DNA sequence: TGTGAGCGCTCACAATT
DNA sequence: AATTGTGAGCGCTCACA
C-alpha cells in the first residue's frame, strides 16, 4: 500500500490537512512547517493519489477527447496541440481512440470519456448532422466541441474555413488559366472530405468551369497514387488537379510523373494541409496551410470557456491560406 | 451529481451493493432480481464512475505512457497500437507526452502517471542510460518498460534490431556495388538515432568502408534537403546514401534532384521506417520496414506479462526488414 | 493549525429469507 | 442454502472547527 497523506501526517509531526494545505501550495502555513512536511514526503516519495483526489473534490479541469486513429496526420497532430496547450494551462486531458467505424464506436468512446468523469468533450471524430447531435445529447451535463462536423451543424464546434481553402485553390488554378481540372477528394464517409468536395465545385461553378474528372481517395498517398493512375489510363488528361490533402496529392504527382507528364509544367498539383513533407516533394507542393497547432490550442481554451458558461456556443471557422510552390 | 449507485438502489428497490454485484457481473443475484436493477439503470442513463471504483479497490489494468511528442511520426503511430492493443485487451491508458527536452520533463511525466496509480508504465522517450535506470527507479513498485533506449541498457526494453537494419542497408549498398557512401544520421540526442549511426558504422567497417561524409538531421524532410545540400554545395558528391528516416531521405532526394542528379542512377538512397508515404516518393523508397503495429502490439503484452510478475525481464529485439523499391536501382 | 464530514464505490462481513 | 442486506474502508478534498 503506497505512502499515504497519513504516512507523511506523523513522519512530520502534522495532520493529514496539514500535508495536504503544502502539496496544494494553499495559503496559511507554518511558514517553517511547510518546509518540514516537503522533507517529509520527499525521503518518502510521496505521490499524490489524483484519484482520490478527484474524487474528494479536487477542482481539476479534466478534458476528454475522443478521436479518429491517431495512426492518422492530422488527429495526431490535433491531439498533440490539445495536450500541449492543456498541459499549459494546468489542465489534464484524457483521449479516446475510435477505430472502428460508426457512431457507436464514437458513442462508445464518449461512455468511457463520461466514466471518467471529464469536465467537457472534444469530439474529432467524422459525424453527420444528426449522429453529431445525439453524441452532444449523449453528454450528460457537460459541454462538447466538435471538429469534424460541417459548418452547418447545430453544435458547438471549430474547424477550418473549407471555404475559402477551396476558393484559393480554385481561384488560384483559374489566375493561371487552367480550364480542365480534376478533383481527387478524401474519403466521402468523412465530413472534412465531403466539405472541400462541396467547396471546390461551388467556386468551379462560380468561374463556369466543370471538373473533367473527380475521384475519391481515403487520404493515402497510395490512392491519389492509384486514383491518378486510373484517371490517366482512361485517357481523362486535365492540366491541373485540386487534391484533398498532401498525401494524395504526393501519389498523383508520382502517377503524374510515372506516366512521362511533368508535375507543374504539364500538369499542375494543388493539396490540402500543408503538411512539414509538403515543402520538400519532387516538386515542393503548392497547398493549402491549416495550422494544426492553432486549431488544438483553440480547441482547449474554447472548451474551457464553455465549461465556465462563456457566451461562445455555435461554430467558429479558423483560417487558411495558400502556399505557393512549384507543384502549379 | 451524476446518478448515483445509490439512486439505483431505490429505483430498483435494493441496496448498493445488490447494485454492485449486477455491475460488476458478480455471482448469487436474486436472478430475476438483476433483470430489475439492469432495467432500473438503464433508464438512468447510469454510468460508474470509474474515479470511485478504482480507489475503492477495483483491480483494473491501467498502462500509463509517458512519450515524445505525438506530432512526430513513429511516436503517434506507436501510441495508436497501444492504445489499440490494450482496447482490444479490456485495459486502459493514460498517456503523459514529453515536449520539454530532458529528463526532468521525463520525470515530471512519470511523476503524474504515477499519481494515477497506473499499473505499469511505457516509456517511449530518448534516455541515456543513467537517465533510464533513475526513471526506472522513481516507478515506485510498477514495472518500467522502455522503447528509446540502447540494447545495452540495463532496463526492459523492446526496440527494433538496428543491428539488422543498418546491415540490410549496408549489404544492399555494397551487394550493388558502392563504396562512396555518405550517412545522414537523426538527431544525436536521440538514442535511436545514434543505434543506427553505430550500426552503419559497423557494418560499413566490416566491409572496409569509410563513409565520404556523415551529417546531422532532425528527423525532418527539410533537414534531409538542408544537410544533402551542403554536402553536395561542398563538392562531396557520394554514390549512395544511407539515411535515418524516409522522412529525411525525401529530404535528400529532393536536393539530389534539384543539383541535376538522378536519385537511383546517380545516387542511390536507402531510408528508415517504410512509411506509408515511402512507397509514393519520386521514385519509390529503398526502405527498412519498422513495423510499429507489432511495437505496439508487443509493448502491452509485454507490459501486462511484467505486471504479473512473469519472467520476461530485459532487453527485446523485434525485426526490421529490407523493402526494395527504386532509389537503389541501376 | 487542527476537527468534522463527505466524495463514489469496493471490499469485508453481516444480515435477510 | 441461497440470496440479500450491513459494516468498513479506499485517499483525499471540502466544510468547519
Ligand atoms: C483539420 C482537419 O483535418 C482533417 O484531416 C485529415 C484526416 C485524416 C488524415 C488526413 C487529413 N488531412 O486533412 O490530410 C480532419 O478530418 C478534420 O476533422 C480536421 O481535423
Ligand atoms: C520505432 C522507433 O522509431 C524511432 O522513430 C523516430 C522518432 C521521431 C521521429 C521519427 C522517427 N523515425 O524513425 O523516423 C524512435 O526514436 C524509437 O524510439 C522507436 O520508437
Amino acid at each position: 500500500k503506497p505512502v499515504t497523506l497519513y504516512d507523511v501526517a506523523e513522519y512530520a509531526g502534522v495532520s493529514y490537512q496539514t500535508v495536504s494545505r503544502v502539496v496544494n501550495q494553499a495559503s496559511h502555513v507554518s511558514a517553517k512547517t511547510r518546509e518540514k512536511v516537503e522533507a517529509a514526503m520527499a525521503e518518502l516519495n510521496y505521490i499524490p493519489n489524483r484519484v482520490a483526489q478527484q474524487l474528494a473534490g479536487k477542482q481539476s479541469l479534466l478534458i476528454g477527447v475522443a478521436t479518429s486513429s491517431l495512426a492518422l496526420h492530422a488527429p495526431s497532430q490535433i491531439v498533440a496541440a490539445i495536450k500541449s496547450r492543456a498541459d499549459q494551462l494546468g489542465a489534464s486531458v484524457v483521449v479516446s481512440m475510435v477505430e472502428r467505424s460508426g457512431v457507436e464506436a464514437c458513442k462508445t468512446a464518449v461512455h468511457n470519456l463520461l466514466a471518467q468523469r471529464v469536465s467537457g468533450l472534444i469530439i474529432n471524430y467524422p459525424l453527420d448532422d444528426q449522429d453529431a447531435i445525439a453524441v452532444e445529447a449523449a453528454c450528460t451535463n457537460v459541454p462538447a466541441l466538435f471538429l469534424d462536423v460541417s459548418d452547418q451543424t447545430p453544435i458547438n464546434s471549430i474547424i477550418f474555413s473549407h471555404e475559402d481553402g477551396t476558393r484559393l485553390g480554385v481561384e488560384h488554378l483559374v489566375a493561371l488559366g487552367h480550364q480542365q481540372i480534376a478533383l481527387l477528394a478524401g474519403p466521402l464517409s468523412s465530413v472534412s472530405a465531403r466539405l472541400r468536395l462541396a467547396g471546390w465545385h461551388k467556386y468551379l461553378t462560380r468561374n463556369q468551369i466543370q471538373p473533367i474528372a473527380e475521384r475519391e481517395g481515403d487520404w493515402s498517398a497510395m490512392s491519389g497514387f492509384q486514383q491518378t493512375m486510373q484517371m490517366l489510363n482512361e485517357g481523362i488528361v486535365p492540366t491541373a488537379m485540386l487534391v484533398a490533402n498532401d498525401q494524395m496529392a504526393l501519389g498523383a504527382m508520382r502517377a503524374i510523373t510515372e506516366s512521362g507528364l511533368r508535375v507543374g509544367a504539364d500538369i499542375s498539383v494543388v493539396g490540402y494541409d500543408d503538411t512539414e513533407d509538403s515543402s520538400c516533394y519532387i516538386p515542393p507542393l503548392t497547398t493549402i496551410k491549416q495550422d494544426f497547432r492553432l486549431l488544438g490550442q483553440t480547441s482547449v481554451d474554447r472548451l474551457l470557456q464553455l465549461s465556465q458558461g462563456q457566451a461562445v456556443k455555435g461554430n467558429q471557422l479558423l483560417p487558411v491560406s495558400l502556399v505557393k510552390r512549384k507543384t502549379t
